[PDB]
DNA sequence: CGCTAATGGGTT
DNA sequence: AACCCATTAGCG
């Protein structure tokens, strides 16, 4: 049943790390690269688990706006 | 299970 | 390139 494809573990993200990015999504649903690339850097996360985390956050928040 | 990080497969 | 968003899957 495992994936033939090498999958990334799991990023457990810090008390830190989901404040900073919780207050970035309530200022701004979609960032600029270079907004993107600047808080990634901020909190020591890569550029892509920045912008996955937006795009999951996005989901969630498309699922709340519809209740 | 529920939440949500990562991935598939197609769109913008 | 980044997004959309259904899906796959890790873990408390």
């Amino acid at each position: 049943v495992r994936a033939k494809k090498p999958r990334k573990a799991r990023t457990a993200f810090s008390d830190h790390q989901l404040n900073q990015l919780e207050r970035s999504f309530e200022r701004q649903k979609y960032l600029s690269v270079q907004d993107r690339m600047d808080l990634a850097a901020a909190l020591n996360l890569t550029d892509t688990q920045v912008k996955t985390w937006y795009q999951n956050r996005r989901t969630k928040w498309k699922r709340q706006t519809a209740v």
